[PDB]
């Protein structure tokens, strides 16, 4: 019993964290096999950041201008290339701690663990979600650039995010491990803003199924809804539209608890209307949207209470 | 910016997790130097759980009855002894991954990271607090026994908790690494219940300082209070009494934000009497009490390990 915002164990990623330095800038890198991946903005000065020409800045660099430190060991850079907004530094030593891994690009609503790092040294681990507006609500200070997001389903590490910047509202933007930004963001100090964010409807539904599995049914009702009537109500509370894909994804949890997806949708509609009336669901007074259907099945018991 | 429930990086503890099997029971063990530590109830059958005489059950056992697996490697048990509710299995191989460590007993209100494990394999990491009633609101399924709690101080792992049981309300009970229970619990199948819990006042105050640091100030007011008047109000809402030690501990955060501790206490008093009025603090509609003053300072300064 219980339900916590749970992160994957971070050890396999801690053994990959390194510090990358170019002139006066220092940030984090990810060392996998003989390559160190880091944000390309490590080659920038604070002045360069308004309209940097990364191709022009990089062409002026040699291998020996990049200092890479792994623990108290200096690694030797023997090659460098840019792939989208990521710099790939070839090094003369393969990481003996390289886990089994993949690079995966995730979609909004997906969750992952973040290993926040400073100067190549891990400081903390937390769980988060790719918001519908492609930002992440992280906890990052200056020097955290290059910290990564990942999942570890079945001993293989799937890297999905590399941290690049903090937007004016305090939220964060980054790229996949191939350097493609999530969202309409660019790695420069031009005026950019997070779009209006919405609630991840399929995740709130998954979390309501987690509450039922853990024994809580107070929020259920005798009603059902059509998918279109549900979406008309949900859009009025800034909730993402629920698609037939989301309904199919919730199938296993519907079968486990005996509550049809559109029946749980009717419960969500009522909760949006009435609020919680001094009650909580899984220790929360708000409707939680950073647990996916897959996270609920991974964490919860296979036997409903 | 940002504030998340953050755990310590778990790698140094992952390298210590092993599987302990005796009879039909399989649980987790902690391998440090040449000893594997695990709950002494691993020697019990379901029948033995009502009134176990653990010395009498342990006498029947020989070293070869305990099967210890470290990954896909069998460890050889060469001795066994009991210390309070913890079984210590001497093995013929020192853990080459043993970190610098200490066994520490924590007090209620203190937080720690839990590395939840099944079959000696780490599955997740989360942050939690030792409740004033000596339970932890964890997330544990059957097979999680032997999972440990810890903090990291510089490079030293301080182990503070080993998981033993789940109470009828879904909360959890365990021991320090010397086998002493936190709370009035016993390792046997008998009628046991968590006592009435209270809110950790000093931690709510620390979290209100974290909210101010992150830009949220709607709850601040021009008023102050005495420690005496604050405790009279706090006891009315089942909040733990605030002592001069807690006030001294909040000194750094008071100086950083310019809000005296008794000024923040006046804010907390108004929140208890009026509620939040549709507003949230750090994304929460409840007053969060699982961040200590040290956790707030650490997260708002990027300390690494
Ligand atoms: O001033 C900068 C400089 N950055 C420009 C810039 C532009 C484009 C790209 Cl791709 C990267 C970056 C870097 C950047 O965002 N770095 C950071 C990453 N994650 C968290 C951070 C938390 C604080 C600071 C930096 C962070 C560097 N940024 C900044 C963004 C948002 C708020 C603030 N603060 C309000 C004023 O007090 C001080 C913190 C300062
Ligand atoms: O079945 C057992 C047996 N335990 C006896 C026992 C006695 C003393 C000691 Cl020191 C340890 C233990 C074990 C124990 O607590 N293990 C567990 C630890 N963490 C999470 C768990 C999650 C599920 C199950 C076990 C868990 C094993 N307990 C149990 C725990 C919680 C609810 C219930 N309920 C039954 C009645 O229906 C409604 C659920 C039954
Ligand atoms: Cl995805
Ligand atoms: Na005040």
């Amino acid at each position: 019993s219980g339900f916590r915002k749970m992160a994957f164990p971070s050890g396999k990623v801690e053994g990959c964290m390194v510090q990358v330095t170019c002139g006066t800038t220092t940030l984090n890198g990810l060392w996998l096999d003989d390559v160190v991946y880091c944000p390309r903005h490590v080659i920038c000065t604070s002045e360069d950041m308004l309209n940097p020409n990364y191709e022009d800045l990089l062409i002026r660099k040699s291998n020996h201008n990049f200092l890479v430190q792994a623990g108290n060991v200096q690694l030797r850079v023997i090659g460098h290339s840019m792939q989208n907004c990521v710099l790939k530094l070839k090094v003369d030593t393969a990481n003996p701690k390289t886990p089994k891994y993949k690079f995966v690009r995730i979609q909004p609503g997906q969750t992952f663990s973040v290993l926040a790092c400073y100067n190549g040294s891990p400081s903390g681990v937390y769980q988060c979600a790719m918001r519908p507006n492609f930002t992440i609500k992280g906890s990052f200070l200056n020097g955290s650039c290059g910290s990564v997001g990942f999942n570890i389903d079945y001993d293989c590490v799937s890297f999905c995010y590399m941290h690049h910047m903090e937007l004016p509202t305090g939220v964060h933007a980054g790229t996949d491990l191939e350097g493609n930004f999530y969202g309409p963001f660019v790695d420069r100090q031009t005026a950019q803003a997070a779009g209006t964010d919405t609630t991840i409807t399929v995740n709130v539904l998954a979390w309501l199924y987690a509450a039922v599995i853990n024994g809580d049914r107070w929020f259920l009702n005798r009603f059902t809804t059509t998918l279109n009537d549900f979406n008309l109500v949900a859009m009025k509370y800034n909730y993402e539209p629920l698609t037939q894909d989301h309904v199919d994804i919730l199938g296993p949890l519907s079968a486990q608890t005996g509550i049809a997806v559109l029946d749980m949708c009717a419960s969500l509609k009522e909760l949006l209307q009435n609020g919680m009336n001094g009650r909580t669901i899984l220790g929360s007074a708000l409707l939680e949207d950073e647990f996916t259907p897959f996270d609920v099945v991974r964490q919860c018991s296979g036997v409903t209470f």
